[PDB]
């Protein structure tokens, strides 16, 4: 109860900025993350030997791949923490509990593969799950460790309140499909522009939640050039493994997924940053102004991506 996490002065200062990386040691990431909770959501939001057990289980059920692990997990809980923590007052108790389970456990058993290929492939998990294949994936693994002994990190929460945040983390897992991003945002665009965006509305709050959890999940585009430029290296490393499994069942990939075809590398990240990124935080920045660093960084890396292309780098 008063066992407090403290964390060194630079990472103290440093976790409470949108642009924050977890670092090289993965022994400190759960720490970073029972820190997280405690200033977002309360002490006394999870019981410290259950939560450190469900992160520990999550944890081990992340697979070595470059860029879908366990770092991705907690970096993707990070941006969630700065969001809750800017926004201090429009999010409910149950919200800020869920959400920031939700970001850690969103890509549970990745294998670095698309919902694409596992189709193509014809994996199992296609045939269970027609559409968000992983993302439904991703929550029954959520369930399978939440329901694991000495697991249930919610087993205070009344049978209703326990049903409602297990709602919100199975649309915010749902959410981080991208393929359901685009048309979020449209809906989330006209709503402001409109002026019909409505936060007492749950229909509208699931919509909002689920564009925090595309920015959230996209937010390796929102660092320091430094950390967006090692980390797209990551991305492409499971971009292009999977395009050599398409090859494997006689299907040319996309250029993306092609690693004969690095050289477009530069003018593909523009085409994401004006078509995916930069629209994300922008709409995201008219609903929660807190959010605009986010934005900022993204346009930041974007300049970067065009002095590329112009051979400055
Ligand atoms: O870039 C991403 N998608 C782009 C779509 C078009 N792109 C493309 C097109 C043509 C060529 Cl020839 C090369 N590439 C790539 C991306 N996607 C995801 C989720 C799987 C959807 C997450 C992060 C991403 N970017 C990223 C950048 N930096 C650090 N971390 C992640
Ligand atoms: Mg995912
Ligand atoms: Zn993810």
């Amino acid at each position: 109860g008063l066992m407090q996490f403290t964390l060194p002065v630079r990472l103290c200062k440093e976790i409470e900025l949108f642009h924050f990386d977890i670092g090289p040691f993965e022994n400190m990431w759960p720490g970073i993350f029972v820190y997280m909770v405690h200033r977002s959501c309360g002490t006394s939001c999870f019981e410290l030997e259950k939560l450190c057990r469900f992160i520990m289980s999550v944890k081990k059920n992340y697979r070595r791949v470059p860029y879908h692990n366990w770092k991705h997990a907690v970096t993707v809980a990070h941006c969630m923490y700065a969001i809750l923590q800017n926004n201090h007052t429009l999010f409910t108790d149950l919200e800020r509990k869920g959400l920031l389970i939700a970001c850690l456990c969103h890509d549970l058993d990745h294998r670095g593969f698309s919902n694409s290929y596992l189709q193509k492939f014809d994996h199992p998990l296609a045939a269970l799950y027609s559409t968000s294949t992983m993302e439904q994936h991703h929550f029954s693994q959520t369930v399978s460790i939440l329901q694991l002994e000495g697991h249930n990190i919610f087993s205070t929460l009344s049978s209703s309140e326990y049903e409602q945040v297990l709602e919100i983390i199975r649309k915010a897992i749902i959410a981080t499909d991208l393929a359901l991003y685009f048309g979020n945002r449209k809906q989330l665009e006209e709503m402001y522009q409109t002026g019909s965006l409505n936060l007492n509305n749950q229909s509208h709050r699931d919509r909002v939640i689920g564009l925090m959890m595309t920015a959230c999940d996209l937010c390796s585009v929102t660092k320091l050039w430094p950390v967006t430029k090692l980390t797209a290296n990551d991305i492409y490393a499971e971009f292009w493994a999977e395009g050599d499994e398409m090859k494997k069942l006689g299907i040319q990939p996309i250029p993306m997924m092609d690693r004969d075809k690095k050289d477009e590398v530069p003018q593909g990240q523009l085409g994401f940053y004006n078509a995916v990124a930069i629209p994300c935080y922008t709409t995201l920045t008219q609903i929660l102004p807190p959010t605009e660093p986010l934005l900022k960084a993204c346009r930041d890396n974007l300049s970067q991506w065009e002095k590329v292309i112009r051979g400055e780098e």
